[PDB]
DNA sequence: AGCACGCTGTGTATATAATAGCTATGGAACGTTCGATTCACCTCCGATGTGTGTTGTACATACATAAAAATATCATAGCTCTTCTGCGCTGTGTTGGTCGTAGAC
């Protein structure tokens, strides 16, 4: 939504129907900021998932404030489900969450009224003070899976060998250069599609001729071999001995090189 | 039902007249646009002229101070002649006694 800045028209009142101010009711609000593994940040931010399902349970332990959270089962199986949320920050200062929303575009002491400001519904959503992260448990049975996969990603290779072409070398080199084979593809053929287009015309006689340049003359008293020639569909030899009669070209003028109506003609 | 087979059309090549129409091409002119180059103005050091602080002077007064000199005041010697003091002398106040008397009670 691109619109001007500093408008003092007020015209943001007509166009948009939402207010510009910050929404800060939700600012109260408690945020938990958590850093996650590579697994569960995929499957926490998929788009084909979290369907407002439940994902787990937190566990607030108040002998040392130990948070644990116990996963559900509907997730996987190879996975742990129980985890440890270890607080890098007991109180995490200047930090806020807010979030931003489209607008609805239906229905010293100098200044200047022009700061190309975007107008986007704001609000904040909450207040952060608790860094979090999650480690997989150690006592976990499917602990060591999480590790193995850690491992299986420094193993795997992203990418694959080159090709051999393991047939005859001439049947490869068939294609290349020399080759019987004609080109059948159809890619920047500006030859076939412009090459194609072929004018044909007759000597039709001078009077209807002079007509219908006077005709053109009077819809616009401007204009060029080309465009007379495309609109009257005439050979360019015969609308040559027919426009330095009645007309002339711009030599000097602002709309020189085109063919205009003789002075004499001009007020007529 | 759709691809193999047969048939036909088209393009290749040869010459050769005809015409109109289309297009490539060289050149000349000119508008458009973009990069290169230079002007005016500002700033910043540098020369300058010019302006001012300092010193000294002139002209012709007023003005504060102050010193040499005439002079009023005074300190003091001289003098002189009037008073103070010591000595000589003497004469009258003093002491004692007697007796009238007079004034206090």
């Amino acid at each position: 939504e691109v619109f001007d800045g500093n408008d003092i028209e007020n015209n943001e009142t007509k166009v948009y129907e939402e207010s510009l101010d910050l929404d800060l009711e939700r600012s109260n609000r408690q945020v938990w900021l958590v850093r996650l593994p590579m697994f569960l940040a995929e499957k926490w931010r998929d788009r084909n998932n979290l369907h407002g399902q439940e994902l787990g349970k937190i566990r607030i332990n108040k002998d040392g404030s130990k948070i644990t959270l116990l996963l559900n089962e509907n997730d996987n199986d190879s996975i742990p489900h129980e985890y440890d949320l270890e607080l890098t920050k007991k109180v995490v200062e200047n930090e806020y969450v807010f979030t931003e929303q489209n607008l609805k575009k239906y229905q010293r002491d100098r200044y200047i009224p022009y700061v190309k400001t975007i107008p986007k519904k704001t609000a904040i959503v909450g207040t952060v003070c608790h860094e979090c992260q999650v480690m997989p448990s150690m006592n976990d049975p499917n602990y060591h899976k999480i590790v193995e996969q850690r491992r299986n990603i420094v193993k795997l290779n992203n990418k694959e060998r080159i090709t051999t072409l393991d047939e005859t070398v001439g049947v490869t080199m068939s294609h290349t250069g020399m080759s019987m084979r004609s080109d059948n593809s159809n890619f920047l053929k500006v030859g076939r599609e412009k090459a194609k287009s072929n004018i044909k015309s007759i000597r039709m006689p001078k009077k209807e001729i002079l007509d219908y340049l006077f005709k053109l003359f009077d819809e616009y008293d401007y204009w060029s071999l080309k465009g007379l020639k495309e609109r009257t569909r005439q050979p360019e030899a015969h609308l040559k001995e027919c426009l330095d009669k009645v007309a002339t070209l711009v030599k000097k003028g602002p709309y020189a090189f085109k063919y205009t109506l003789r002075p004499e003609y001009k007020k007529l």
